[PDB]
């Protein structure tokens, strides 16, 4: 009576029944696999299926960790579970970030790595012990995170369930870390557009892009996939110029977001929108929403803000740090854990001085000998990761928009044809993710 499995597709019912059976088998160490993954495109009922699985796991009395990439995604997931009647306050459910469940911090190996690696945080005894570990965004599961999750099998969880989209966009460092190309994972696949989404203009467009992707047959230009939409059609609209875009954007009162492929165009959108709204010359102000471009750690390497987190500034003060640089002291608004996060951001006026000192620290480090090597390398890394790297939240690259949903999306597609000829499938994935960020209307600006 609560959830009607009869109105689910054949695939959804099979995946639900199969995984619940595997989870129960795992309680007795008799499961056929330990790592599972659900694949689904936009409009495939993936999120609803995950809530059905979570609710039944709790009903059976199992402890379930529901992990998300950021605190913002945790709150979104909790609201989604609440929308399905799930008691998110149940003592058997453990919502939180994937970094928090895995008890991870950053470390360069001082006891030396050019990129700090994720390692377990010693002196932490308040560890989470569950039966089912669910990771809800597969697009952010790096090789390091994946290896850490699997290391908890048999210790703090008994089976792992990944959830994501096979038509995702992976970072430039880790293309081969795709969980969906892994052969030791049992893969559940949702390959049908579920009801209530069978008549969505954007979903229908996204299926056309998927169709061209799985047969390797492509149009001469990425713009040919929108020859029918023109500026007649609803759901999706092709705009003629930047003027028409911002004329609609600044009049738009719905939940919206803009995006492009390259960082330079995304930066231009962010700076233009912010100044048009507030005419603010200060790098940080009381009304900013900041999206972290990388994980922010303290001096010891403990994760203070996870990568991709979206924070609203409560207070911000421009002062001077370590007798050298102009910085912004920021206090975030309260999160779902009742924690107000504090972080510092370097002011652009000190960028040149900072980079000049970092270059000197780096040069000093690789000339140092004896015991001075580690101390010099510790000095370079300490300054290198001292300050948080943030951007505004009016625009974003399509890569960083995965896992976020809006009502309206303003998608700048100019220049994509250049990259389309270099890698057709990659740009088709880019367009697919871009238009599916919106549930109501997509505004596209072409060449």
């Amino acid at each position: 009576m609560k959830h009607d499995l009869s109105s689910a597709t054949e695939e959804q019912r099979y995946i639900f029944t199969d995984f619940i059976k595997q989870a129960q088998l795992a309680l007795k160490g008799d499961s056929d696999y330990e790592v599972f993954a659900i694949q689904g495109f936009a409009g495939s009922g993936k999120t609803w299926l995950s809530a059905l699985i979570i609710d039944e796991l709790l009903e059976l009395g199992m402890k379930v960790a529901v992990t998300s990439p950021t605190h913002k995604a945790v709150r979104v997931s909790l609201n989604m579970l609440k929308n399905n009647g799930i008691d998110t306050n149940s003592p058997l459910m453990y919502p939180g970030t994937i970094h928090h469940f895995l008890n991870l911090k950053l470390d360069h190996g001082f006891a030396v790595t050019t990129k700090a690696k994720l390692v377990v945080n010693k002196f932490n005894e308040c560890l989470e012990y569950v039966d089912v570990l669910i990771v809800d965004e597969a697009s952010m599961v790096s090789g390091e995170l994946y290896d850490h999750a699997l290391k908890t099998l048999g210790d703090r969880c008994k089976i792992i369930l990944f959830i994501g989209d096979s038509y995702q966009l992976l970072p430039v460092d880790d293309e081969d870390s795709s969980i969906f190309l892994k052969d030791d994972i049992f893969h559940y696949k949702l390959t049908k557009v579920v009801r209530q989404a069978e008549d969505n203009i954007i979903i229908a467009k996204s299926q056309e892009l998927i169709k061209a992707m799985d047969q390797k047959t492509y149009y001469p230009s990425v713009n040919d996939y929108f020859v029918n939409i023109t500026e007649d059609t609803e759901g999706i609209k092709l705009l003629k110029s930047n003027v028409e875009l911002f004329e609609l954007y600044f009049s738009d009162f719905k939940d919206k977001m803009t995006g492009a492929y390259t960082n330079k165009v995304v930066n231009q959108f962010n700076e233009y929108i912010r100044y048009t709204l507030y005419q603010e010359t200060k790098f940080i102000c009381d009304k900013d929403e900041l999206v972290f471009q990388e994980t922010y750690t303290d001096s010891k390497g403990n994760i203070i803000v996870s990568n991709g987190e979206i924070i609203e500034v409560a207070t911000c003060k421009l002062t001077t740090d370590i007798d050298k640089f102009k910085i912004w002291k920021i206090v975030s608004k309260k999160n779902e854990l009742g924690e107000c996060v504090r972080f510092n951001v370097l002011d652009p006026s000190s960028y040149n001085e900072f980079n000049d000192l970092l270059d000197k620290y780096l040069a000093d480090a690789k000339i140092a000998k004896g015991y001075d090597r580690s101390k010099a390398w510790k000095k370079y890394f300490k300054l290198k990761e001292k300050y948080a790297k943030v951007r505004y939240n009016f625009s974003s690259t399509i890569h960083k928009l995965q896992g976020s949903t809006y009502q309206n999306m303003y998608f700048d597609m100019r220049g994509l044809d250049y990259f389309y000829r270099m890698n057709r499938d990659n740009v088709l994935r880019l367009v697919y993710v871009g238009i599916t960020r919106a549930s109501d209307q997509v505004f596209i600006l072409q060449d």
